């Protein structure tokens, strides 16, 4: 069950046109694993290498494998909660983008920005809501949040 | 006074019986150590190299020695506010911890989790609640926070 | 327009006269630079290697020089929102100021700390309000914030 | 072929009887995997969650599962060069066992140690040889290396 | 005169045709700075925000923009000693640069790298030569080192 | 026993006037602790929270107590063997003191630098001595190597 589990998430991603955690959660369920979830989805697109990819249909996409790989392209997840916008990434490459959307500063509604390895805390200022931040983030990193 | 403060602690921590920093702050104060707090025990427990242990009375509590020591036993605190979960750690055990924590991933409740050098901040989704997520945290550290 | 935003901002600096980022955009919009916002403002300081000191007048301020800066010295701005207490410091200082300030612990309302490169993330334990522990890590850093 | 040498390296982990990487890289040689090296072994402890373990004939070796393991069984490789000790760990673990190997000191021959996710870098005093540090280090992890 | 060397520094990025650390001091000593030099050089890169870019003619070359940048375009010099290949890179990029390179392994003859934030040092096997080891990296990188 | 040795190793500290680890090794080895040596003593600075201080006497020594401290007085040793200069420091200061070092660069015989949380390591350049690189370090920390 595991090993057709792994096959069919690779397939997924060599398909190159999901878009998002729950578009592979989805149609993983279709295809009949019931007790699929986020928490599997990210630590397989984590423990296989997955990074995002512009299509020739310009959609960004998962994809299957990396040197020439940019930071949007290392971003795997963007979520969030009623304080934090948090973003999840490629092993290591959370630093790296976290200096880059801490730039942004305070005028763009962040407040400030913490990294993990491959984990992202972004906190909003007083005047932007976190949804709208959400939706700001999604538009950079362009994920289908 | 601080050196019989500092024998006092230890000897709370040859003990093996005491299992939250709460537990801690109170039997110094019946000892007589009126100003006593969690941020002295804090900062005890971090300058003494104190880690946590599983007695012979199925106990996780306080001990004072760490190459054999688990991820576990390098929790020193659990606690929370309205927005995080926060657990403090023995020095530079964080980031160790918080791998494993941000794997457990969103379908556990974490949204995300990101470490400092010994405290690691989690951010639960909005499905779970802040104090949900403290019990299930202390439940799989065995921490009475 | 750049290289003069640059000399004025700069200037700003030499005059050792400025305590916080809302300070030097106030004074650059008098001066004509109608676009100058906070997030302008921080790239600079970050930039152009901006540090603290206390001037002849015993005034906390920018200044343009960092082997004999203090940590203190290293704060750039301490702001906040509803849920964390957020300083921007320069490059690197971020991890050396968390370590004191969570040293600090919850007995002074900090519940835990943790920090990026530049960034330190503060959150407040429930019995101190984020306005309350504003006040007091400003008060700490001499910040007007 | 690349799915039967993953299922023939999880049979190896599985064994819970190979105690170095060389040791790993022999065993899948001698199955037909002619083109095998540590390269692609140290790749593949990584991504499927390598740790090691003491089996029940006392050897530490490597297993497939982490909250309970401990600094030691974190360790994947111990191996050196003519100037430093390198170690391999399990993602993230690295910090952690450098904080307690820096500990140690130049008393036993550790003029400094520096680490980086999950590798070690550990340089000896004038007064050990690196091959002396290294058999120390293998000692201390029981690593046949 | 400082001005005028980072107008000058500036205008070269600008051309997108120099290609190491030695070619920008080069060209900058011939236009009238004598003190030039590669650490005036490299705090100029770092200071200004340069990064490489493949140019229309195919060349690595440094350019004055970073969301889209790949890991390659994040290196700004490679050089070495006796005993260590050294990277340096742009602001907080290391990290991630280094988990790639310790990637490769010691059949790559890669025996273990670490990271800083903008500095990776890359450590030999005892089957190749820092030199060769520097070669390799140059290639990978297209790096005229 | 213990006991008396940390009282005399505060006492040491206490008397602002010992200036290296090597310092304070031979002073307790003179008042009776045959068995002292740089590891125990790196290891109580570290543990006591020790950092420097200009004496009144223009004497760069070891004192016990951090916000108003410098990098300089952050920095707790300074070592070296045939290809790396070492410096110790006060928990949480190597990396910012790195910062500062890796922007002195190569033209001052630095190539390249590292640092964990409390260790730094500085590779030279081939044009400078190991020896050389540690009396430079050692003269812009004033530490008596």
């Amino acid at each position: 069950k595991q090993d057709n589990l792994v096959r069919a998430f690779k397939a997924l991603l060599k398909e190159e046109r999901f878009g998002s955690q729950g578009e592979i959660v989805e149609a993983l369920k279709q295809e009949g694993f019931e007790n699929i979830n986020q928490s599997k989805v990210s630590r397989m697109l984590t423990k296989f290498g997955a990074v995002r990819t512009r299509n020739a249909k310009m959609e960004m996409v998962y994809c299957l494998p990396t040197v020439s790989s940019s930071l949007r392209e290392l971003v795997l997840d963007v979520d969030h909660n009623q304080a934090l916008v948090v973003i999840h990434t490629g092993p290591g490459a959370a630093q790296l983008i976290a200096r880059m959307l801490d730039s942004l500063g305070k005028s763009e509604g962040i407040l400030g920005v913490v990294a993990g390895d491959d984990t992202i805390f972004i906190t909003p200022t007083l005047t932007i809501t976190t949804e709208q931040l959400f939706k700001s983030v999604c538009e950079l990193f362009e994920y289908a949040g």
